[PDB]
RNA sequence: CUCGAUAACC
RNA sequence: GGUUAUCGAG
């Protein structure tokens, strides 16, 4: 519920581009899922997959984005 | 608010 | 033509 800005303030304290993040929208209208990937300094970071709304999936990637940061 | 579904029933 | 309910989206 907070990665996604963690990152952003990541962003700024390395005047880098401010993350641009992708839906992979699948299934049923209604039992839609979705996954996602950052694209942050120019690279591809992808979240856990399968999520119920728009967000979560964001969460994941940024989740998973900070995760590589730390290194 | 609008648009995209699904189940259900008359 | 409806209706009740349920979900995602800008």
């Amino acid at each position: 519920h907070v990665f996604k800005s963690r990152l952003q303030e990541y962003a700024q304290k390395y005047k880098l581009p401010t993350p641009v993040y992708e839906i992979v929208k699948e299934g049923p209208s209604h039992k839609s899922l979705f996954q996602s990937t950052v694209i942050l300094d120019g690279v591809r970071y992808n979240s856990l997959p399968g999520f119920f709304n728009r967000k979560a999936a964001e969460q994941s990637a940024a989740e998973v984005a900070l995760r590589e940061l730390a290194k």
